[PDB]
């Protein structure tokens, strides 16, 4: 697991055993934005809702927002993501399956709006702790679309 900003927002792939989830809890995680797709989760645990139940079990408030592999959040989802992340600062963990593409994208989209950084730079930061962060033209297109509305993106959020 990795921290982008120490204890405010970090990420990882999809855990396989409970311990790994207590690894999060121990490294400082408090909340969790689950990014995998239903089937992606269950192929690992056997039951999506069961996984979300243990997430809540260890406290961690789980917000499940599905994002297909190599894809990007939908305008609504994203705003729904920020409202979530930008409303608890401490302990955020964004995870998908590999914790490289979809997670890298979301973290970067966070930095872009929080630290007002351009894409290639936000990416550069995330790849600093998460090597190879962001893997599809789709995601790059998004981040760009984001950076081009860091204005409304925030007005939308902090409304
Ligand atoms: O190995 N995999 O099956 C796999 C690896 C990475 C994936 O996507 P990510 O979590 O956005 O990096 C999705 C699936």
């Amino acid at each position: 697991m990795y921290w982008v900003r120490r204890k405010t927002i970090g990420g990882s792939g999809l855990p396989y055993t409970e311990n790994e989830i207590l690894e999060w809890r121990k490294e400082g995680v408090k909340r969790v934005l689950v990014l995998p797709e239903d089937w992606e989760i269950e192929e690992s645990w056997g039951d999506k809702d069961y996984y979300l139940s243990i997430l809540k079990k260890n406290g961690l408030q789980p917000l499940h927002i599905p994002i297909p592999d190599g894809g990007v959040p939908s305008d609504s989802q994203f705003l729904t993501i920020m409202k979530w992340l930008l409303s608890e600062k401490e302990g955020n963990l964004v995870h998908s399956v590999g914790g490289i593409g979809r997670t890298g994208t979301i973290l970067a989209s966070y930095l872009i709006l929080t630290e007002g950084l351009e894409v290639e730079s936000a990416i550069d930061e995330v790849r600093l702790v998460r090597p190879g962060a962001v893997q599809t033209y789709e995601q790059e297109m998004f981040l760009l679309r984001v950076e081009g509305m860091r204005k409304s993106w925030l007005k939308n959020i902090y409304s």
